[PDB]
């Protein structure tokens, strides 16, 4: 593992997608950053070493960000704008492609706090309560469901498409589906009290009614959501927030966590819903780790020091 310093807070950072039967490891990965009067959307290509390939002035503090697809990144801002910006397939530049401007709002700026995306839809959660699907070239979203609690939603996933999953600051995870008819739920879960906001949440990739989500408080709650209202397994964990939870996604058995309190953990079950052995990745005194991705051996995750941590060597 190493880390470089980029001189901005990073919030989110993700590996560009491996072409379909690839056979090489992730090696360009985007950010986004908050925190400064101009932040930015960077791509970068990699004792290791990696280089800025272009970057983009992003309005409002990157809340959340995923690809698309190879060439298409979505983000979410703080403004509640969301935004597809392309990276050229030949010249390997940023624009913006699209844009919903007004994807939250309160009707006063809204941030859009969550987006998920599975081609060619677009998913967004924000402190407006509003949940939209977009689907790329379309202006208006297809559908967005006005949910009408006094929480405010602070992640989505995906659980088998067009049926999400929400989880909010009061420690609620609601089921939703665009072709519902009305803004209610089809269920919730929950932790036992309202005074634990959950932060993130993550689907496991074969088992597609088990999530994990993390909360204010550290902890590593696993969900079947077939099974009651509750969590199957509830873990101590971090000191602080959890930031993102995410399931390894072709060994599932592996699921890395990270924090304010300056840890990201590699998770190693080699089934959630049952000695699991935990490592810490990062250096001791880190500041917050807001944020991380896997794809095959290589992670790379972001930090309010203004580093990137990156190693494309996780199993070796």
């Amino acid at each position: 593992i190493y880390a470089k310093f980029v001189s901005q807070k990073i919030s989110k950072t993700r590996w560009r997608p491996l072409p379909p039967g690839s056979l090489q490891t992730a090696e360009t990965f985007a950010t986004g950053s908050w925190d400064n009067e101009e932040n930015y959307i960077s791509l970068w290509s990699i004792e290791g070493d990696h280089q800025l390939l272009c970057d983009i002035r992003h309005h409002g503090d990157v809340m959340d960000l995923q690809f698309f697809d190879q060439e298409r990144i979505v983000a979410a801002s703080s403004t509640g704008c969301v935004t597809v910006f392309l990276h050229h397939p030949n010249n390997q530049t940023l624009s913006v492609n699209q844009q919903w401007t007004t994807a939250h709002y309160h009707t006063s700026s809204a941030p859009c706090t969550g987006v998920v995306c599975n081609n060619p839809e677009i998913v967004t959660v924000g402190e407006d309560g509003r949940i939209n699907l977009f689907r790329a070239d379309h202006k208006e979203a297809v559908r967005t469901i006005d949910n009408a609690d006094s929480s405010t939603l602070h992640a989505v996933t995906f659980l088998r498409t067009p049926e999400i999953l929400t989880v909010n600051s009061i420690g609620q995870l609601k089921i939703w589906d665009f072709r519902q008819q009305g803004n209610e739920p089809s269920q919730i879960l929950s932790l036992t009290g309202d005074r634990v906001p959950l932060h993130c949440v993550d689907r496991h990739p074969n088992q597609q009614h088990v999530v994990a989500t993390g909360g204010q408080d550290g902890m590593l709650s696993i969900w079947d959501v077939r099974q009651g209202t509750m969590p199957v397994s509830l873990l101590k964990a971090h000191e602080a927030e959890m930031w993102e939870v995410h399931f390894h996604p072709s060994n599932p058995e592996h699921l890395f966590t990270c924090s304010e309190d300056g840890s990201l953990w590699h998770w190693d079950a080699s089934s959630w819903l049952s000695r699991i052995e935990i490592t810490s990745l990062l250096p001791s005194r880190s500041l917050s780790v807001n944020t991380l991705d896997v794809l095959g051996p290589c992670l790379v995750c972001g930090t309010d020091a203004e580093a990137i941590y990156v190693t494309r060597h996780l199993f070796s």
